[PDB]
């Protein structure tokens, strides 16, 4: 449908190469960037990162592992997402 640029922050890498995943809308776009960035092993759930301005580029993804109570928490960090360019 449409392009979504990715750049996990939280990773804090040092590789400004930013990589773009597949959605209808950026609020798909994220829940699915995540899914990579965190990998299969996020299930969790996405929201929006900023508030006070409408200006996106960025959102956070959280994720608890319920059930086997192995862990506490399994991911939760921001990471930056935003709808390529657009017409």
């Amino acid at each position: 449908m449409n392009t979504y640029l990715i750049d996990p922050r939280k990773n804090n890498d040092n590789s400004g190469e930013r990589f773009t995943v597949d959605a209808v809308d950026i609020t798909a776009a994220a829940k699915s960037a995540a899914q990579q960035i965190l990998g299969e092993e996020f299930e969790g759930l996405v929201y929006r990162e900023t508030g006070e301005s409408n200006g996106s580029g960025m959102f956070q993804a959280y994720h608890h592992l319920h059930g086997t109570n192995r862990t506490e928490t399994t991911v939760g960090y921001p990471f930056h997402v935003m709808e390529l360019e657009h017409h």
